[PDB]
């Protein structure tokens, strides 16, 4: 991990970067801040491009679609707590999720939103907006406390709240058994193996496969090839104070084997991973959680 760049947002005395992902655009990143804003970056110069409003409260993640024409936001409590944005011509708001606090796109075919109500799951058609699908089971419900709904990568079935669906059919697959409070669980890139907290389920037998300790209320995201797996802790759940704690660790996504462990003595407020296996960039908080505001740092790392 080679720092290459670093910069905080321009023209302000403390930064409020609060999260980061990777442009369609060469060369340019996408932050949010704890005002609400959507920016631009020259990842490189540290030059800030554009600026747009976007919610009245911190932005808490961003996911921007492979093709670079739509971009998802979220924020901590305004209404609507979650957004679609178009960023053909000029940037406008295509659609609003009022009470999904997180979003994701589909995946194999990025047609479709999936948001997070609490327990709930809530399937979007991107061009009408409709509402097509709610996933919720009470029967079969694990209430996480940090419940995130996703998509798989053939956008074939959903976890949400630890339990499997099948999309097509909106039938739970399966529930897997609860053995933490938080964390509900996400895709592995193969296609083949889930993640949930802890504990590496096959989902093709529902055997497990692999204890991580060091994944304990981590969240987690893949490089491009799916070879590396990045975590980070999340602090344990006024302004928004940092999600994660101070360290990130990387892991072989085949074997589950650790690789590296960083701690970048800042509390992180995000991570994100190009489209090339080449570039990460942090979010970092110079200030702690008990400071008046944030004063965040963007750093480009090269691995
Ligand atoms: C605390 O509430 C406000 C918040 C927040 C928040 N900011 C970034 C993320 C996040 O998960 N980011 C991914 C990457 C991504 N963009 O999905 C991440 C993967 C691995 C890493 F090592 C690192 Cl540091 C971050 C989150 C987040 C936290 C909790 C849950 Cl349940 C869901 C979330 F999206
Ligand atoms: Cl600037
Ligand atoms: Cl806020
Ligand atoms: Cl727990
Ligand atoms: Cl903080
Ligand atoms: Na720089
Ligand atoms: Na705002």
């Amino acid at each position: 991990f080679r720092p290459i760049s670093v910069f905080r947002e321009a023209n302000e005395d403390e930064s409020g970067f609060t999260c980061c992902a990777f442009s369609a655009r060469e060369r340019f990143l996408m932050l949010g801040t704890c005002t609400g804003q959507l920016k631009l970056y020259n990842v490189f110069s540290g030059q800030e491009e554009a600026s747009y409003n976007c919610h009245n409260s911190a932005i808490t993640h961003l996911e921007p679609s492979r093709d670079g024409s739509l971009l998802l936001t979220s924020a901590t409590w305004s209404q609507p707590l979650s957004a679609l944005w178009g960023m053909k011509s000029v940037f406008d708001m295509k659609h609003s999720f009022t009470e999904d606090h997180y979003v994701e796109f589909s995946k194999h075919s990025q047609d479709r939103v999936i948001g997070t109500k609490g327990d709930i799951a809530h399937i979007y058609d991107i061009q009408t907006g409709n509402k097509l699908l709610t996933l919720f089971n009470p029967d079969l419900a694990n209430n996480y406390k940090r419940n995130c709904a996703t998509f798989n990568p053939t956008d074939d079935l959903v976890l949400n709240d630890g339990v499997l669906w099948d999309v097509r059919s909106a039938q739970a697959i399966h529930k897997f058994d609860k053995f933490n409070m938080n964390i509900s669980g996400v895709f592995h890139p193969n296609g083949l193996e889930v993640i949930i907290n802890t504990e590496i389920w096959d989902l093709r037998t529902f055997h497990l496969l692999h204890t991580v300790p060091a994944l304990d209320q981590c969240r987690v995201v893949f490089n491009h090839t799916g070879t590396v797996m990045y975590g980070a802790m999340l602090q344990a759940d006024e302004r928004m104070k940092s999600p994660f704690g101070s360290s990130f660790r990387t892991f072989n996504a085949t074997d589950y084997k650790p690789i590296a462990t960083i701690d970048v003595k800042r509390n992180i407020f995000d991570l994100c991973t190009d489209t090339k296996d080449c570039y990460l960039a942090v979010i970092e908080n110079q200030g702690s959680m008990d400071a008046l505001n944030m004063d965040t740092v963007c750093r480009l790392y090269e691995v």
